[PDB]
C-alpha cells in the first residue's frame, strides 16, 4: 500500500547500539493498531547510514517477521553507487516486502541524466515497485520534475517521496505523469498542504509517535475534508517542526522512549544523545499534540 | 607533505570501470615530474562513492607502490558512519600513507557535537595525521570554525580542506587554531585568494591536468608573489570553472584522456560520459591554459 500515512520507522536499539527486537515488535503492533498504511524499514529515520548491509537486511526481515502480514513493509534500498543499489535490491527480492524506497545518490551529485540511468537500472533488475526519494538538503542533488516524468514511464517506478518542502513540485510532477503515479510528501510540516495540492499521502517521521492522528488526517485529506484534517495538523505542527530541533532521528527516538514505545533512545555515531533543551522542546510538542 | 599543490587524483579506469594500472603510473610519474606536493588517493575526484572498501584500499595501495617514495600519498578515508570511518582508516595504519583526508558525514546531517565526536573517535584509533574536509554542497552539513578549533586540540588532527568557497573561513579558523594547523583550499576557483588570506595550499581538481602551473602558482603564493601567481591563475581560471561544467570528475577525466594522460575516460554510474557540449567547453578551457 502506497497511499495515506506511511511511517518512516525508527530502528530501536539497546544501550550497545544493537537492534532491539522487543522494542521493534512493540512499534509494529502500535502501527497495526493505529491504522498506519505501511512501514518504511531502514530509511533515513531508521539509521540506514550507520547499519551495515547485514544489519540492514536483518532489520527488514525481522520487521516482516513481526509484521506477520498485518501491515505492508517497504525497504529502504538507496545507495550512491548504482551497482550497490542494484545489489541491495537483490537482497530483498522474494523477501515479502511490497516495494522499495530509493534515494537519489548523495554526495557525488550526479546530473539529471545520471539520476535517470541510476533509477532506470535499479528498476530494470527487480519486479518490485520503486518509490523515488528526493531530499536535496541531505543529498546535494535535486531530482527535477522533468526527470521524474521520464522515470515514471518505467513500468515499476510507481511514485516519489518528495522532501524539498517546495509545494510547487506536486503539480509540476503530477502533470508529467500518469494518474496512478503516487505523490507522497517527505516533509511532515508541509504534508497536509502537499496532499491538498494533489498528494496521495506522506512518508512520515511524526507518524512514529502520533500514528492514529496521522492516519486520520491522511484519510480526511484523501476524502477532501481539508479543514477537518487541518485541525489535526495544527495540533501536530509543533511535533512536525520540533522532531528536527536536533538531527533526525535523535528527537523522534527520544519521543518514542518517552512514550514507552521503545526501551532506549540509543543511536549510533555520528548521531549523539538529545540535549536537555531538546528534551524540553520535544516534550512540549508531545503535550501540545495531546500524547503526554 | 601538507602544503603547496596537492592533487585530488582521479582513479583512471579501463572500459570495464576497474582501476587502470598503466594509466595510474603515468599520472603519478606526471605528478612527480611536475612538482605536485602530494596525492590524495580515492577522495571524491577519485570516485570514493562508487568503489567498495576493498577496491578503494586496492587503489590506495597501488598508488603508494607506484609513488615508490617519490611523492607523499594521502588516503581518502571519509564515511558517514563513525564505525565505518574507523574501519577504513585502520586498513591504512602502518601502510606508508602519510595522512588521511576525512569528510564530514554526508546525508545523515549530524550536529556540531556529532561532528566533534565523529572526528575525535577516528583520530583516537590511528596515529596517522588527519585532515578534516568540509564541503556542505555535497554533504548537507557544515563544519563551523568553532568546531574546527575544538578538533584542532586533538594531537593528530592537523589541518582542514575548506571547500565552502567562503573565504571568510580562512581567518575565522586561523584565529582558533595553532600556527602549524594547515589550512587548505578545496575550491580551485578561489584557492589563490584562499592562500592570499593565509591559506597554506590547495587540494586541487585542476592539478590533475595542470600540475606544473598549479605547483608554480602555490610556490609563488607561499613566497608572497601574488601578482605573479595571479597571472597563472587567470590562465587556469576557465579550467577552475569548466572542470565543473558537468559533475566532477566527469570533465577532469575527459581532460586527462584528451591530454593523453589516461587510456580511457570511463566512470562508474551514477557518473555518466561527458556530453558533446561539455567536451567543447573543457577543450576551450584546456586551450586557454595553453595545454592543448
Ligand atoms: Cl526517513
Ligand atoms: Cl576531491
Ligand atoms: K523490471
Ligand atoms: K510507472
Ligand atoms: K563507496
Ligand atoms: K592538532
Amino acid at each position: 500500500m502506497f497511499t495515506g500515512s506511511i511511517v518512516a520507522i525508527v530502528t530501536p536499539m539497546d544501550e550497545k547500539g544493537n537492534v532491539c527486537r522487543a522494542s521493534l515488535k512493540k512499534l509494529i503492533d502500535y502501527h497495526v493498531a493505529s491504522g498506519t498504511s505501511a512501514i518504511v524499514s531502514v530509511g533515513t529515520t531508521g539509521e540506514s547510514a550507520t547499519l551495515n548491509h547485514d544489519e540492514h537486511a536483518d532489520v527488514v526481515m525481522m520487521t516482516l517477521d513481526l509484521a506477520d502480514g498485518r501491515i505492508p513493509v517497504i525497504a529502504g534500498t538507496g545507495a550512491n553507487a548504482t551497482a550497490e543499489a542494484i545489489s541491495l535490491t537483490q537482497r530483498f527480492n522474494d523477501s515479502g516486502i511490497v516495494g522499495c524506497l530509493t534515494v537519489t545518490p548523495y554526495y557525488n551529485r550526479p546530473s539529471q541524466e545520471g539520476l535517470y540511468q541510476h533509477f532506470k537500472a535499479i528498476a530494470e533488475h527487480t519486479d518490485l515497485p520503486q518509490i523515488l526519494y528526493n531530499v536535496p538538503s541531505r543529498t546535494g542533488c535535486d531530482l527535477l520534475p522533468e526527470t521524474v516524468g521520464r522515470l515514471a514511464k518505467v513500468k515499476n517506478i510507481i511514485g516519489i517521496r518528495e522532501a524539498t518542502g517546495n509545494l510547487t513540485r506536486v503539480n509540476q510532477i503530477k502533470e508529467l505523469v500518469s494518474d496512478d503515479f503516487v505523490l507522497l510528501s517527505g516533509d511532515d510540516a508541509s504534508a497536509l498542504d502537499f496532499m491538498q495540492l494533489g498528494g496521495h499521502g506522506v512518508i512520515s517521521v511524526t507518524a512514529n509517535v502520533a500514528a492514529r492522528d496521522m492516519a486520520q488526517m491522511c484519510k480526511l485529506a484523501a476524502e477532501g475534508h481539508f479543514a477537518e484534517a487541518r485541525v489535526i495538523n495544527q495540533r501536530l505542527m509543533p511535533l512536525h517542526n520540533k522532531l528536527f530541533v536536533e538531527p533526525n532521528p535523535i528527537p523522534v527516538k527520544w519521543a518514542c522512549k518517552e512514550l514507552g514505545l521503545v526501551a532506549t533512545d540509543t543511536l549510533r555515531l555520528p548521531m549523539t544523545p538529545i540535549t536537555d533543551s531538546g528534551r524540553e522542546t520535544v516534550r512540549a510538542a508531545l503535550k501540545h499534540a495531546g500524547l503526554l
